């Protein structure tokens, strides 16, 4: 049974997690874990209440680890217990993955040093101080590392993982079962395609968060320098 | 404050709900409800545990109601309490929406009689007996009714709802904030694009479910005929 784990933390962006969870949970011979310090309720940034299924100590060795993003990433980047767990699991995992700002947590854990990676467009400048080679692409692979952008990156890369863990026909079957064929009614999902006025509104709304994360990133980088 | 409600029921396909929830919860001046018979835990078909926030009796009048799909649709199609709640809310809602097999619940409630609608490809034959005009398109609008196909239909139509409730610039801002720009690695999300061998595997796996839902649909249609 393939063991797949998601880190579930307070103020997570839940769709970063719940998208790939429903796809991967559709596969045969897969056990999916929602991991936090103890089993029990964890509140997403929207107020949605989710339920962690296992503690760090009780989690089995994972074949796939996935770090979602969200508001709550800032606290995680300085959580020594969480970072140590991620490093332990990444050592033996076949795939180490993240969605959106989840790659900043991999960065704080030291797992992006010398690695190509992406993150959310508004926070992309924080990759280089964590030792990454920043790449402006939606899915970036470097060995067993896979970082993706977009709240639904994990849906798309879950189909890639299905094809590699099983076969292409299995991935295609799951896609058809879920009738997954997105068609967004707008083309504003990148700062390169959105209107300049919209990019300004979005940057201004992210500015306080980016300022705080610059401070956190520099402390995280100092710990990696030690 | 725009009031948006999702029906949350045992054996729901959670991504049908959690996708549009995270998008719509990003909008200003929106309250989102997860509705069941009582507040408390509800288990999705994957085993993910979600939490209903309000009862039928306590739910405010909704501007938007959304019915997700999943395994659990069969029980809902013969739940008189749930169907009565859906009819009451649909009477005054600005938008009545569904994802995937959620349209079969709208059908059982009598809300598709004479209306254009879609549903999941494997169950599409069940629309006509519920009085619908079946349409093979990913998003079908008929007045204030909006039915969509695909586990992420609600993400796409949530951006349409954002543009109509607010304005296009607001919808574009949310899309950019979420960096939403899907790019599936396979093209098997429709029976018209998937390989014939994959369509066979998927039909055979749905056959027991379709057989049971034929029986349920005929009983639901008999109640509408009374």
């Amino acid at each position: 049974a393939v063991q797949i784990g998601f880190l579930l933390f307070p103020e997570v962006q839940q769709l970063d997690l719940t998208g790939p969870h429903d796809v991967l949970a559709s596969l045969p011979d897969v056990q999916v874990h929602l991991i936090w310090k103890e089993p029990g309720p964890v509140v997403a940034s929207s107020g949605l209440v989710l339920q962690a299924t296992t503690s760090f100590a009780d989690c089995p060795p994972l074949d796939v680890i996935c770090i979602p993003g969200g508001t709550g990433v800032g606290a995680l980047m300085e959580d020594p217990q969480a970072l140590a767990f991620i490093r332990q699991q990444a050592a033996r995992a076949r795939y180490v993955t993240s969605v959106c700002t989840g790659s900043l947590v991999l960065g704080a854990a030291g797992l992006l040093q010398g690695k190509r990676a992406t993150t959310h467009w508004a926070y992309h400048e924080l990759l280089a101080p964590l030792g990454a080679i920043p790449v402006h692409e939606r899915v970036v692979r470097d060995g067993n590392l896979l970082t993706g952008t977009g709240i639904t990156a994990g849906i798309d890369f879950a189909l890639t993982l299905a094809a590699e863990l099983f076969d292409a026909a299995t991935a295609q079957r799951v896609q058809l079962q879920l009738e997954y064929a997105p068609a967004p009614p707008f083309n504003a999902g990148s700062p390169d395609t959105a209107p300049a006025s919209v990019v300004q509104q979005a940057r201004q709304r992210a500015a306080d968060s980016l300022h705080k994360r610059r401070e956190i990133t520099l402390r995280a980088a100092a710990r990696l320098a030690a």
